[PDB]
């Protein structure tokens, strides 16, 4: 049972499930001002490993014939479980994120609800449908935000930063699928890029641009100071100035590297509103 164990911890990718419990405590430390209290924390971790635990094996469930190609050394296609005894713990981890999702309260039963349907729909058709996929990608990264921020008491920070990264995690993903174009094509896989080609890239302007434009509204709405509006100044025009690059020269080459660029400032921008959160 310690090999066991280990395979079932393989399974949901127990470090990927810390990682977003991990999101899901800094979206609580914003909302409650750091004012922690450690009943409401323990729930917010916990549902968000159990919702992201669902996520990760069922992902593996609809998986089970592509991973016996490409990377055959996973639960699954290895044998290790069995394709029953997976579906039967996805169920029990949905089960006890939904249960305790209902101790918190009303908007972090209905956030778990629909990351729930979002995870079981993007493993089972949306994942090789990238137009609907990549916003999938978005909202459940910046949910992860937004379930400790319903926990909290000033949820309107945590509101903000939730549509931020949706609209520019979804940005971000057209970038990435301009760069994977040729391997996509060779797949099966329907993306903006492959069915518009420069034009998407307008489309992943547009959505970095309304992310920019909702950046200040901490500031503006008098919950963060100075230093996030430093932060978000040098950050906001770093988005545009990238995008820019991209439209200019629209190659696989810029948009691999504006698909690194960004990622490094959305850390600055999430690390902007820790900072603005430190009002104590
Ligand atoms: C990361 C790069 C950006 C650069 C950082 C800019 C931040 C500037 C912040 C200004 C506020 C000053 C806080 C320091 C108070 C310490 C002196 C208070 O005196 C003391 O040490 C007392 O004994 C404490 O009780
Ligand atoms: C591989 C080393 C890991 C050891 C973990 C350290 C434990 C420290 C804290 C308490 C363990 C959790 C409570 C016991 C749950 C089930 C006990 C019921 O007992 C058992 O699980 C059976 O005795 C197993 O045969
Ligand atoms: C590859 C992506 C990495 C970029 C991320 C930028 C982080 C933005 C946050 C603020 C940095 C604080 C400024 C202090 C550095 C000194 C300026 C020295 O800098 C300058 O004046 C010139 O840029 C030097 O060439
Ligand atoms: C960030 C994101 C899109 C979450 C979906 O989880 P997944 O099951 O697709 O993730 P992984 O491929 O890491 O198992
Ligand atoms: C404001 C904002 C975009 C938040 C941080 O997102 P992240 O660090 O989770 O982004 P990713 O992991 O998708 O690069
Ligand atoms: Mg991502």
């Amino acid at each position: 049972f310690m090999e066991k164990l280990k395979t079932y911890l393989e399974l949901i990718r127990v470090k990927n499930c810390i990682t977003a419990s991990i999101g899901g405590i800094i979206g609580y430390l914003i909302s409650s001002n750091f004012e922690i209290d450690i009943l409401k924390s323990l729930l917010v971790f916990f549902v968000v490993f159990f919702v992201c635990a669902y996520g990760n094996v069922i992902n593996d469930i609809f998986d089970i014939e592509i991973d016996r190609i490409n990377k055959p050394s996973r639960p699954l296609p290895s044998g290790k479980i069995k394709l029953n005894e997976a579906k039967k713990f996805s169920a029990i981890l949905l089960i006890l994120g939904l249960v305790l999702s209902l101790f918190i309260n009303i908007y972090a039963l209905i956030i778990a609800v629909i990351n729930a349907l979002f995870l079981y729909l993007y493993a089972k058709k949306y994942k090789k449908y990238k137009p609907i996929g990549n916003f999938i990608i978005g909202y459940l990264t910046g949910s992860v935000f937004l379930f400790g921020g319903v926990a909290g008491k000033n949820v309107m920070p945590v509101v903000i930063l939730f549509l931020c990264s949706l609209l520019s995690i979804w940005g971000r993903e057209i970038v990435k699928d301009f760069e994977d174009m040729e391997g996509d094509k060779k797949e099966g896989v329907i993306s903006l890029p492959i069915k518009y080609g420069k034009k998407s890239l307008y489309f992943a302007t547009f959505l970095v641009v309304l992310a920019v434009i909702l950046s200040p509204l901490p500031y503006i709405l008098k919950i963060f100071g100075i230093w996030y509006l430093i932060l978000i100044a040098i950050c906001d025009i770093l988005f545009i100035y990238a995008m820019a690059l991209l439209l200019k020269e629209p190659n696989k080459e810029t948009a691999s590297k504006v698909s690194k660029f960004l990622k490094i400032i959305m850390n600055i921008v999430l690390l902007a509103f820790i900072v603005g959160a430190i009002k104590l």
